[PDB]
DNA sequence: GATCTGGCCTGTCTTACACAGTGATGCAAATCAAGTGTGAAGCCAGACAAAAACCCG
């Protein structure tokens, strides 16, 4: 597990509330964690 | 005529030299740690009908 890892378990279910479907929710999770 | 001597011939060590090993490093690269999230496949229950080869009248 890393940092990176527990962003993505914690926010998971604000792409899920966002979109349902996860190419588009990994890429803007992954976008919006570089970003912070 | 009787030895004395310089120059090749050739079987000798003798000696350097590159290679094969042992071990460990050490960077380039393929794969995986988990996160969902679909998304396309594989097979099975329900009862009803088409190609291909060998033997008999």
């Amino acid at each position: 597990p890393s940092a990176f890892f527990l962003f993505c378990s914690e926010y998971r279910p604000k792409i899920k509330g966002e979109h349902p479907g996860i190419g588009d929710v990994a890429k803007k999770l992954g976008e919006m964690w570089n970003n912070t």
